[PDB]
C-alpha cells in the first residue's frame, strides 16, 4: 500500500471502501478496493476484455486484501440519475447494452460470472464505452445481506432462480440482472425495486406472471417456491418497457425469459436484430 496515495474516497462498496488513488510509482490513476479467495481472484487477473474493468494486481498484506482497478470517471447510476430529465439516448442505451452483452458473452465463455450486476458496478468514460466492475468477486468472497458498511445489498436486479434457492445457478443470472439494467435504462425507473426477497419475487411474479410448470419446467420444486404464492397474469411488454420498439421488446422479453434454461445466451443475444442498427455514440459527461 505504501506506493500509493489516496486522492479521494469514491464510495462503499460491498466488501469495502474504494478509493480513487495514485501509483506513487508509475502516477498510474487507479481504484483501490480495500477488502480460496486469493486462487479465485488471482485467476481474474487474466480475465481481460475492453468491456471489463481491468484487475490490475491484488495485494495481500497484513492479512488484509486490495484489489487495484483500473479507473473510470463515472458509474451508470450516477448517469442515470444525471439523465433523469429527459432520459439516455436510445442509441446510447442500444450501444451500452451491446457492449455489456459483448463483456459478459466473454466471461461467461470462460464460465465465469458476475452474479451481482447492478448499475453502481458500470462504468463508463468520455469515449462511449461502459465496462463492468467486480467481475468475479461474489464467486470470490460470496454476497452478503448487507455490506461492510451495513448498507442493504440491492436485489433488484437478482434473477428468480437465485430468489427461489437454485443452489447451482448459471451465466443466465447475468443476463436476466442485465435485462433489468435495459429496461431501467429505457423508463428511467427500476423495474423489479424490490425492498425484501418476498417483495422482490412478487414484483417479478405480477409483471411476468407467475411462474409455472408449463413456463418453467421444474419450478414448482425448487428450495423456496411455495404452492400459496398468489397467481398473477402476465402484462404486456409493451406496457412494462414503452417506448421501447419490438425489437427492443423481443430483446428484453427474452433475457428475462424464467426458465434460465431458455433465456438468451450473452452470444446469442448479440445476434438479435436490435443490434442491426447499433453504434456508438459518446455521452455527455461533466466530470
Ligand atoms: F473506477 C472504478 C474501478 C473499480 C470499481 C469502481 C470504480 C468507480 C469509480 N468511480 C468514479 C466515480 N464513481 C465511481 C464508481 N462508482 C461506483 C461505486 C460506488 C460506490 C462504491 N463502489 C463503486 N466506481
Amino acid at each position: 500500500m505504501e506506493n500509493f496515495q489516496k486522492v479521494e474516497k469514491i464510495g462503499e462498496g460491498t466488501y469495502g471502501v474504494v478509493y480513487k488513488a495514485r501509483n506513487k510509482l508509475t502516477g498510474e490513476v487507479v481504484a483501490l478496493k480495500k477488502i480460496t479467495a486469493i486462487r479465485e481472484i488471482s485467476l481474474l487477473k487474466e480475465l481481460n476484455h475492453p468491456n471489463i474493468v481491468k484487475l490490475l494486481d491484488v495485494i495481500h498484506t497484513e492479512n488484509k486484501l486490495y484489489l487495484v482497478f483500473e479507473f473510470l470517471h463515472q458509474d451508470l447510476k450516477k448517469f442515470m440519475d444525471a439523465s433523469a430529465l429527459t432520459g439516455i439516448p436510445l442509441p446510447l442505451i442500444k450501444s451500452y447494452l451491446f457492449q455489456l452483452l459483448q463483456g459478459l458473452a466473454f466471461c461467461h465463455s470462460h464460465r465465469v460470472l458476475h452474479r451481482d450486476l447492478k448499475p453502481q458496478n458500470l462504468l463508463i468514460n468520455t469515449e462511449g464505452a461502459i465496462k463492468l466492475a467486480d467481475f468475479g468477486l461474489a464467486r470470490a468472497f460470496g454476497v452478503p445481506v448487507r455490506t461492510y458498511t451495513h448498507e442493504v445489498v440491492t436485489l433488484w436486479y437478482r434473477a428468480p432462480e437465485i430468489l427461489l434457492g437454485c443452489k447451482y445457478y448459471s451465466t443466465a443470472v447475468d443476463i436476466w440482472s442485465l435485462g433489468c439494467i435495459f429496461a431501467e435504462m429505457v423508463t428511467r425507473r427500476a423495474l423489479f425495486p424490490g425492498d425484501s426477497e418476498i417483495d422482490q419475487l412478487f414484483r417479478i411474479f405480477r409483471t411476468l406472471g407467475t411462474p409455472d410448470e408449463v413456463v418453467w419446467p421444474g419450478v414448482t420444486s425448487m428450495p423456496d417456491y411455495k404452492p400459496s404464492f398468489p397467481k398473477w397474469a402476465r402484462q404486456d411488454f409493451s406496457k412494462v418497457v414503452p417506448p421501447l420498439d419490438e425489437d427492443g421488446r423481443s430483446l428484453l422479453s427474452q433475457m428475462l425469459h424464467y426458465d434460465p434454461n431458455k433465456r438468451i445466451s450473452a452470444k446469442a443475444a448479440l445476434a438479435h436484430p436490435f443490434f442491426q442498427d447499433v453504434t456508438k455514440p459518446v455521452p455527455h459527461l461533466r466530470l
